[PDB]
C-alpha cells in the first residue's frame, strides 16, 4: 500500500505514520488494522465497513477524543482504544456482536453509560484499568455472561455494586488495585471460584460491614495477588485496614459484631 505496510490473514500496518484520518483504499481483505500512534482525534468505525474480514482493529494512542459509532463489523473480535482521551463510552453492541475483547484503559472515562454493554454477548475480556470512574451502573454486566477479565484497576472507585458478577460463571480475573474502594458489599463474590483477584491499594474501612470481606479472603487466600508490571505468588496481607498500621484484613477479629 502507498501510505501502510502489509503482510500476508492479511495484516495492515498503518502505525506511528502522523496519520490525521484513515487512509483511502486500503486491502479489502484486511484482517489487522494497526492504526497505532498517530494523530486521529475523531473516529467513526463505520468507515471501516468496506472490509468484511476485519478481526482486529488497534486504534491505541492515536489522541481520540470522540468514537463514533454506526454500521456493523460483523466478525470484529478485538477492539484496542487504550492511552486515547475518550471521556465517554459509546453504545458498541449493535455494530461489534463478534467482539470477544474490548480495551479502552488509559482514557479519561468519567463514567459508563446504562446499557452500556448490551449485544456484546461474547465478550470475554474488558480492560478499564486508568480511567476517571468513581461508580458502575447497574447491570453493567449482564449482557456478557461469558467475561472472564475484567479490569477496573488504577480509577476512582468508591462502591461496586453488589449484583456487579452476577451470571459471571467463567471470571478468571478480576482486577480492582489502587482505587477509593473502602467495602465489599454482602455477596458480592457470590460462590465464584476466582483465581486472581487483585484487591490492594485501597482504603478498606475495617468495620463490621468488612467481615464478609474478611471471611472471603480467609478461604481464598491462594487467590490474592499483587500487581506487578511484567507477567506469580499470592500475598493476601496485601489487603489491609486503612483505619490501622497495615492490619491485615484477613484478620480482622470484627469482635462484638452481629452474625
Amino acid at each position: 500500500h502507498p501510505i501502510c505496510e502489509v503482510s500476508k490473514h492479511l495484516e495492515v500496518n498503518c502505525d506511528k505514520r502522523q496519520l490525521t484520518a484513515l487512509p483511502p483504499d486500503l486491502p479489502k481483505d484486511t484482517t489487522i488494522l494497526h492504526l497505532s500512534e498517530n494523530l486521529l482525534y475523531t473516529f467513526s468505525l463505520a468507515t471501516l465497513m468496506p472490509y468484511t474480514r476485519l478481526t482486529q482493529l488497534n486504534l491505541d494512542r492515536c489522541e481520540l477524543t470522540k468514537l463514533q459509532v454506526d454500521g456493523t463489523l460483523p466478525v470484529l473480535g478485538t477492539l484496542d482504544l487504550s492511552h486515547n482521551q475518550l471521556q465517554s463510552l459509546p453504545l458498541l453492541g449493535q455494530t461489534l456482536p463478534a467482539l470477544t475483547v474490548l480495551d479502552v484503559s488509559f482514557n479519561r472515562l468519567t463514567s459508563l453509560p446504562l446499557g452500556a454493554l448490551r449485544g456484546l454477548g461474547e465478550l470475554q475480556e474488558l480492560y478499564l484499568k486508568g480511567n476517571e470512574l468513581k461508580t458502575l451502573p447497574p447491570g453493567l454486566l449482564t449482557p456478557t455472561p461469558k467475561l472472564e477479565k475484567l479490569s477496573l484497576a488504577n480509577n476512582q472507585l468508591t462502591e461496586l455494586p453488589a449484583g456487579l458478577l452476577n451470571g459471571l460463571e467463567n471470571l478468571d480475573t478480576l482486577l480492582l488495585q489502587e482505587n477509593s474502594l473502602y467495602t465489599i458489599p454482602k455477596g458480592f463474590f457470590g460462590s465464584h471460584l476466582l483465581p486472581f483477584a487483585f484487591l490492594h491499594g485501597n482504603p478498606w474501612l475495617c468495620n463490621c460491614e468488612i467481615l464478609y470481606f474478611r471471611r472471603w479472603l480467609q478461604d481464598n487466600a491462594e487467590n490474592v495477588y499483587v500487581w506487578k508490571q511484567g507477567v506469580m505468588t499470592s500475598n493476601v496481607a496485601s489487603v489491609q485496614c486503612d483505619n490501622s498500621d497495615k492490619f491485615p484484613v484477613y484478620k480482622y477479629p470484627g469482635k462484638g459484631c452481629p452474625t
